[PDB]
């Protein structure tokens, strides 16, 4: 239903702020670490400009016509007004973004399945309050460095489909088990994935490089769910422990 | 029932002066030490903006894009036009906080429980005369320091009060069971989850008021992983389905 | 059928941009080495502009007025807003040229077989997100040195193909004769004529529908002299007009 190739309604679009670490402009499609922004009432993104540099010489045979080439580009100003929620985070998280000059990075989804990925600092933060109308929260960015626009990540491969493998065994106190997991839909994929343990208790999990060690802190039968980016996929596993 | 976690329609919204010698950030709820400036047309808060600090090199490799930071912070002006009440008191304060020029604090209560207090100075004073509408003063006044938002002094939960009990039972063809989430940590949360299958062929899910509702299209045992927040605590539910 | 010596209603105006090798302004009508810009939602042409350059003494007889030549001659700024298509191929390209600051070459086709053709950089890229409205990007093109106008290849014929054949009869009174016009030297010309009578008391002339037409208000000889454009040609006709 998404084609990227045709208009879109502009309808469904939706904000999000990176509160994870990492690099954001990698793996933009996943939602794992971005702060959704609800309640949007109106969008104004950015627009990409630049400056003009006079490329013009005494030598230049004629100076009828001028001759001029680009300069600096200079991103800058994306703003956005929502409904004001004081007390709900990604509010209180933009605040605190306001309260230093984090040049933090913030997401733009749009309904044809493109993301415009920004990075930038909040330089306003606004408030309409009139009666029979919803209180809102207006908020500026000026964006720094080069952004991430939606023309680049024109590959997008779907994924549709992964496999869980576990060893699926005992483990002993103090030993790691190496969990198998395979995201590979012919191969290329566009989409990370986090697994964490269901009890917290009997066992500790990590995640890194695809690499899943699961330890045994105490006896049982553990269950470790992971999903796979967003969360279009997941998977249940297993693993027991022994006292021993 | 104010609740600041959803939008309110500002109608209500009530403007005090701080008439007392204390902190005034320190209670702002309290309204002991507190003016109302009654009747009041509209209001216009003061906007939070930041300037923008040149953060660029000669010696810096890319320079294709310009970088920059936030600046200098400053909060702005808030207006307000109210009724002209010349013979009570809290207009005649407010002349005379204009006239003898210090900085005072002030505050705006929302239909929210929720307080903003800033500290300025009024620049300016003015009078709209006009038959057949009532006779409106309007105040202008300059922010100094930092205000104290209403983001502030709002707390968040994280005490780990997710739990998820299912439905644990043999569901049949073309009806859907319940698996419900308990999210008290001694009542107050402010964390969500996300809930799904683990194949999306024996059952399919759907999550939705608080609960999860799985169909059991296909017999067998399937398995629904829930994730809470940014993957801190995490759920296994087991669903059989037979053949009816 | 296009006619460029009649108004166009502009509807079917398309954008084209240059992804050749060889010199743009050599074809343009040809269509072989560019690539559409589709969906183009408005449309508006770089004003070619020419500052003034005082061209005044002291020594200068009268100064009562002012005395001003034409300076150098700017192309101005084309802007465009056209549908956004992120995946397809032509928008991709757009982006790109914006991003690497290239001069490149495009083109407008008008619905009249005509087509102006621009040199230019990228100086804007923008976006408007808005429900229940299509995504739109906007495009700003700054133009450099001299543009080729689509008055820059039209084509004038001069070679002299008039001729005037009169009826060359005998014209009664109360009706009106007829007097026909060749103007075609191989079928193209653009030059006019005017054509009149040598006293306007024995036939009263009028010219329309590319024809001259002699009302014999009176009987004897009378001479109709034609002048074609500014003089090179003319004809001399000679009606007699009888009693009846």
């Amino acid at each position: 239903v998404p084609n990227p190739t045709m208009p879109v309604k502009g309808a469904g679009t939706t904000l999000w702020v990176y509160k994870g670490s990492g690099d954001p402009y990698a793996n933009p499609l996943s939602d794992v670490d971005w702060s959704r922004l609800a309640k949007v009432k109106d969008l104004t993104p950015g627009e990409l400009t630049a400056e003009s540099y006079d490329d013009s010489y005494l030598d230049d045979e004629d100076a009828d016509w001028t001759a001029t080439g680009q300069g600096q580009k200079s991103a800058g100003d994306t703003s956005f007004t929502l409904a004001w929620m004081p007390g709900e985070q990604g509010q209180q998280a933009l605040l605190a973004w306001f309260n230093e000059g984090d040049t933090r990075a913030y997401k733009i989804r749009f309904p044809n399945g493109t993301v415009d990925v920004f990075r930038g600092w909040v330089s306003s933060i606004g408030k309409a309050v009139t009666a029979k109308e919803v209180i809102t929260r207006t908020v500026k960015v000026t964006n720094v460095g080069r952004p991430s626009m939606a023309e680049d990540r024109s590959t997008v491969t779907a994924a549709t489909g992964m496999t869980v493998t576990p060893a699926s065994t005992s483990v002993v106190k103090g030993q790691s088990t190496t969990l198998t997991v395979a995201f590979q839909p012919e191969g290329v994929t566009d989409k990370s994935f986090r697994a964490v343990s269901a009890d917290k208790t009997k066992a500790t999990v990590s995640v890194s490089g695809m690499t899943i060690t699961v330890n045994g802190v105490a006896a049982g039968k553990v269950n470790i769910p992971v999903v796979s980016g967003n969360g279009e996929f997941a998977a249940v596993a297993e693993i027991t422990v022994t006292a021993s």
